[PDB]
């Protein structure tokens, strides 16, 4: 019985999802009221469900049963409404546009590393993996420096998974919205060089984002740019520190960075599972009776370790090529921010290993502290030794 809120999943979700992949790769469970769900752990079956038009991302198809901007973003839409919303933001994440951010991201990395070099130890989360994506997002969205401390408080509170804090989370949502509504108003009138201005002025086939569509879009982008990108950097650093022979390869040959980032995505699966998927009708898959309204959980972490698709899947190989991981999902909803996550990872891992060639883990395996989150696999802290 899969228990995503249980101790074993918190200790190592990869080993739980892997056991399901080998023993019961299509598994019915109850997600805690309670709601029926299916856990899909093999790569081939994950692919089939990612392409299957019997699966919706919009829970209305199945109900049966403001801050409404939070659940109206494009990742909660199917075609054709998804297609329009994606075409209105797409241009913000094309290869040149994102590549053009390189110099600014390098500068943030080097500034954070200058602070870390004042000492011979650090918590990589506090010092480097958490602040870097936050500053990148802040710069990209044009959040003035005087507003960043506050923006950090809101963005942290508004994604809290603690069920009991729901009124307080809703409040932070409302405050985030009011803040961005002021920026949107101001930039519609006087546009600047930032992504809120660019979204406000985007038009495609005669259509623009409405005020509410802007709230939803900026909400989604900010949430993505923060905790999950942080987790790439944190968990990727951890994986490099646990695999010294692969760390040394990359340190000696930084041209390996592009394959290395893809391997770290595969092995660390920052989004370890994803759901928010429902069957629109009853159907059978491999003898299993899927029902209208059943939720589908896509086991990224285990799919990324499936030996039908990856050789020696449990081994970190920073030169793995090709590497057809699904860490960014697949198909319609494939991550929009993938080039930015990849650029941040490229810059950050190279920069850290250049500045601190002697970096080493300063926490025993049993003491490593992971955040409580079913879907997002992320460290609470990451103590390291930097130098003597
Ligand atoms: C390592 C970092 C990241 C990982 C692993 C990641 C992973 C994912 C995954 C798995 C999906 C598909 C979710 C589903 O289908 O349920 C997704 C979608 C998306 N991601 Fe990311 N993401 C990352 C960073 C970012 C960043 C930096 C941004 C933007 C700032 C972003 C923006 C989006 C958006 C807008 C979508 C929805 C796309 C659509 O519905 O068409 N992501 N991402």
């Amino acid at each position: 019985m899969f228990h995503p809120h249980g101790k074993e999943f918190h200790h190592n979700p990869f080993s739980v999802l892997g056991r399901f992949r080998e023993e019961e790769p299509i598994h019915r469970f109850e997600l805690k009221a309670t709601y029926p769900a299916w856990l899909i752990t093999r790569y081939d079956d994950c692919m089939a469900f990612l392409k299957d038009n019997r699966i919706t991302r919009d829970v209305k198809n199945v109900m049966n049963q403001d801050i409404d901007f939070v659940s109206d973003h494009m990742l909660a839409k199917d075609t054709p409404d998804h297609t329009r919303l994606r075409s209105l933001v797409h241009q913000a994440f094309t290869p040149r546009t994102i590549e053009n951010l390189r110099g600014s991201i390098e500068q943030i990395a080097e500034q954070l590393l200058d602070e870390m070099e004042k000492e011979n130890k650090a918590d990589i989360m506090k010092s480097f993996a958490s602040p870097l994506p936050f500053i990148v997002i802040s710069e990209l969205m044009g959040i003035p420096k005087e507003d960043r401390s506050q923006f950090q408080i809101w963005t942290n509170a508004m994604v809290d998974t603690s069920e009991g804090n729901r009124e307080l989370t809703n409040q932070a949502l409302r405050e985030f919205k009011d803040y961005i509504a002021k920026l949107i108003h101001d930039r519609r009138i006087k546009p600047k060089d930032d992504l809120i201005s660019k979204l406000v002025h985007a038009e495609e086939n005669g259509s623009k984002l409405s005020e509410k569509e802007l709230y939803s879009m900026l909400f989604l982008l900010v949430v993505a740019g923060l905790e999950t990108t942080v987790n790439l950097l944190g968990s990727g650093t951890l994986a490099l520190l646990q695999h010294k022979k692969e760390c040394e390869k990359l340190k000696q040959q930084p041209e390996m960075i592009a394959t290395a980032v893809e391997e770290l995505l595969r092995y660390t699966s920052p989004v370890v599972m994803m759901a928010n998927r429902w069957a629109i009708e009853d159907f059978t898959y491999k003898g299993h009776s899927i029902k209208r309204g059943d939720m589908i959980f896509i086991g990224i972490g285990s799919a990324n370790r499936d030996p039908n698709f990856f050789e020696n899947p449990e081994i970190l190989n920073i030169n793995r090529s090709p590497n057809r991981h699904i860490s960014f999902g697949f198909g319609i909803h494939f991550c929009l921010g993938a080039p930015l996550a990849r650029l941040e990872g490229h810059i950050a891992f190279k920069a850290l290993l250049k500045r601190f060639p002697d970096i080493e883990l300063a926490v025993a395996p049993d003491d490593i502290q992971w955040r409580k989150n079913v879907f997002l696999r992320g460290l609470e802290s990451l103590p390291v030794s930097l130098s003597k």
